[PDB]
């Protein structure tokens, strides 16, 4: 169905297939003609001669289905190379449906999102090649199993199993639907544990921090209780279904019970061999319990890829194209450009008309939590929805090559999301095609010092606390500074980044720095006197307002917020 | 095995165990029996009256199988409901050996040792529930198809299978062996794609916000083919199994050729019915292939629960027991106590025998990264370890009921880890019993428009971005601060939370807890003059070094540390 846009994949697909399938005829034609053995066999008296060839031949078919083993395990190993690399492939793209997710909206929820990949993945894995390998294994015998009855043994006969097998047909049918919907939006449910795998995350140390050791228990309450209940719901629902087929294996194989009671009631046949034919009945119905089974755990396998095409897939959004921006500096200007994150919220820039030229390195001042950080995500363009739009240079923000724009600018956030690291990266990361760590050693040692860790430089192969755990938050700081030593383009602009920090590297960087790049328009904000006065420019701008600008010196008699600033501290 | 210590868990699980054995057993019942009608069926002519009772019989015969499925589903949802309350217990209580891990390692790693929960567990439920169920189906029918051919037909013929099922056996022992061990270390090796979708996590946004957006893609490539192929390796690993053990049905079976042959050579028997019994051969090797797939699959249960068990229990090291403390405040004074977490590497601190009273909130000064922050962890008592040894309150820190002692403080760490959140939690959390929000909604407001957010106060049931993302830093920072307006406790202790905030409503929260909370000690650090100077006492140690304490005034001549901080800025 969907299983088609499944089959698109490749053709190589297509060999495992084949490979399979003409396997599975081959456990059959020996199934069959096993029957075919007991079946001459049975009624001739063996005498001897017959006995002979009779007691000859068990020799040659158990080489035959032994071999048949081997060619078994064959199209086994073959199919299940082909799934696995598949799910390798989807596990990537979709990870780049995921990434081709992006910010705007990724912002707002993280690793329930996450273990959409994990936990949607490995059990559709499992499905997938389980489920289908243990499909196909049980249809070629049914099939043969009736065929060899119908036209290769009895008419009317066949009338008989062709009585069952449409009806068997609608019987498939009908549960492939109801099962395939409920498990589906089970799965659908299931994704609700990826839920708990991510709160419990966000356990982390924090209640450990508080002391609140019991709302956890509570969390796993509510929902692990819901959710495994949840399991033995569908597994009821399963063995539901085990029913619903066998009763019509009920139906069915009672409809066996017809070919046991009619001709019996009135043969027009030698039953002689033909009652051999039943024992392929009783084998018809001993794969039956596995389908259900099979079916239930394989429907899970159709599920999350569905959900994975269907829910995966958006938004990357563009790019108009263009080349780099050339290290050649712009300047920042925009028209009427405001927003908030929220809704009908209005937004949280009231509005405003960007201008700046880049070279001039200028202090950015608000009161903080005011979106005083959004121009970030605008003029990274974390966000495109812009009210009012933007040419810099003649050209627009969205006319510019995604990361070959955003190679123009990088930055220190307000705060920290950095990874396990030795020196290897968070400092050397940047981009890493400069590693070399001449380069890197003393790169970062332009942050002057925050080469010392306390007393010593780490050992440097020495990997971190993913955010930095394991020393007080200066040096790690300082790297958040660092990332910026490494990787210039065309502007560069940070904020905040002194928290902890000494004022001495501070400074000594700050000057470093404007020596370094003097040409970019680099902004910031302080707390401190720090580049407030000298930024070769000076802006306030509060909340979504800009209430002030040009040289501070103005600001002091032209405001009393600046003024204070310093006349406080 | 260790299968033994999986044993003690519950008796009514001993119930539903007695529930799915004696159905197989009436699983088998008709199969057997059913070559008991097939057999006496085949031989007599079937005359009429012969006719007449046989043709009678498969009506019955198919009334019990059909009975079978209906008994099977009953014993399926028990076990089924049996076993998935098994995994509830677990995952819940070996979250008590997560939980029951916790800080002082557990800072090292966190989220691969997350998936341990998530991905460590689904599969195990499915190899635990699939796998164990279509186990027990088989062995009985196997079994009693040896069995009624031995004794119930032919002695001799005893010996025929019984020279299989102990060789057979022998048989399942060596794969049970090799296998159990060989997915088993596989599994292990599996949890390597817990650190995948764990360092997965760690993209999230940072690449995204330098613009390095193929390195990702390399770290799938590296673990995610790998742990791919190491999918397929197990699966020819399987494929690899259903030889050897159809290799011994291949030599098993063929000992059925034997007996297929040997009273064919010489038959003190007659052949006739007992023909009949072969039928029960092809059944008997028919089950054969679900049992390797069925145990690869199933070797996934024995195994996580394992490593759970085994490497999954340790260290929620002890309290020698006390009340709580009460909210009297105690003096906070320690003896020669230094540490740094690295092992060989020096402690942190230099080393230190705390004094201060309670009551007397002190400035606490030190250049930062200094492990400044250690004497949280420490007087929070995140490290038991102690170089040098605390009683306070002539009992020693240890002697202090856990949470009771971590009763006695709270505090803002260098940073926040937060939730999404409305006001509903990370304010309101601190201690839920008390969530009154006429008291969280005022409590919070002791934050003093904080209450405010940016001219609003948002709707108040409005989450936010789990570290709080929805806006700039302060009002998090502020809420950061929050938390501490609730709980009290007889000592707290709040540091460098004032990051982004305002000097305004941070002195007006300074000398507002001065006023509600005098009595605890209260010791802080600060970049700014803030508390440095209305500290009650003031203390600078630097590094793991106590540099001057005392009264600031004094030290502003007495060192030129403080001079400069205040000389500086």
């Amino acid at each position: 169905q969907t299983f088609r846009r499944l089959w698109p994949t490749i053709a190589p697909f297509k060999a495992g297939l084949i490979v399979a399938g003409v396997a599975l005829i081959l456990n059959a034609a020996s199934d069959t003609f096993m029957l075919s053995l007991l079946k001459p066999l049975l009624d001739d008296g063996f005498g001897k001669t017959d006995r002979s060839v009779l007691v000859w031949m068990p020799l040659v078919v158990i080489g035959l289905m032994i071999l048949r083993g081997i060619t078994s395990y064959v199209s086994s190993y073959c199919i299940s190379w082909v799934s696995g690399k598949v799910v390798m492939t989807m596990r990537r793209r979709l990870f780049g449906h995921m990434m081709g997710m992006p910010v705007s909206f990724f912002d707002k929820q993280s690793t329930g999102t996450l273990l959409s990949r994990i936990t949607y993945d490995s059990e559709q894995v499992a499905s997938s090649s389980s489920g289908a390998l243990i499909t196909v294994v049980r249809e070629g015998a049914s099939i043969i199993g009736l065929f060899i009855m119908m036209f290769y043994y009895s008419w009317q006969l066949s009338i008989i199993l062709i009585v069952l097998a449409p009806i068997v047909s609608i019987a498939i049918r009908v549960v492939s639907k109801r099962f395939r919907n409920i498990s589906k939006n089970m799965q659908n449910t299931m994704g609700q544990v990826t839920t708990s795998a991510e709160q419990m995350l966000k356990g982390h140390k924090e209640v450990l921090i508080f002391g609140g050791q019991e709302v956890e228990t509570k969390r796993f309450d509510k929902v692990s209780n819901r959710m495994r209940l949840q399991g033995m719901k569908m597994v009821s629902a399963s063995s539901i279904s085990d029913p619903i087929i066998q009763l019509i294996a009920s139906l069915a194989l009672a409809f066996v019970l017809y070919a046991a009671s009619f001709p019996s009631v009135m043969d027009s046949l030698t039953a002689g061999t033909i009652t051999v034919v039943f024992s392929s009945m009783i084998a018809l119905m001993r794969p039956l319990k596995s389908l259900t089974n099979v079916n239930a755990q394989f429907q899970r396998g159709m599920a999350a890829c569905q959900t994975l095409f269907t829910i995966l897939d958006s938004e990357q959004e563009k790019d108009e194209g263009k080349r780099v921006i050339e290290r050649a500096t712009g300047d920042v200007e925009f028209r009427n450009v405001t927003f908030t994150y929220p809704g009908r919220d209005v937004p949280a820039l009231r509005n405003i008309n960007l201008k700046i030229p880049a070279g001039k390195t200028v202090a950015l001042v608000g009161r903080s939590g005011s979106g005083k950080s959004t121009i970030a995500s605008l003029i990274t363009r974390f966000y495109d929805i812009d009210e009012g739009e933007i040419l810099m240079d003649g050209h627009d923000l969205r006319e510019y090559t995604l990361a070959s724009l955003r190679n123009q600018v990088a930055l220190v956030s307000q705060n920290v999301h950095l990874f396990n690291d030795t020196v290897a990266n968070n400092i050397a990361y940047a981009r890493t095609e400069q590693y070399s760590r001449e380069q890197i050693e003393e790169a970062a040692r332009m942050a002057y010092a925050m080469d010392f860790i306390n007393k010593m430089d780490n050992g440097l192969d020495t990997v971190i606390g993913e955010n930095g755990v394991l020393l007080s938050g200066g040096q790690r700081q300082r790297i958040a500074i660092a990332r910026a030593l490494l990787r210039d383009s065309p502007i560069l602009i940070l904020d905040e980044a002194t928290s902890a920090l000494d004022t001495e590297s501070e400074r000594a960087i700050q000057a470093a720095l404007d020596e370094l790049q003097k040409n970019r328009t680099s902004l910031v904000i302080a707390h401190r006197l720090s580049t407030i006065e000298k930024a070769d420019e000076i802006v306030v701008v509060e909340d979504g307002v800009i209430v002030e600008r040009g040289t501070h010196n103005d600001l002091l008699e032209h405001r009393g917020v600046y003024a204070q600033l310093h006349k406080m501290q």
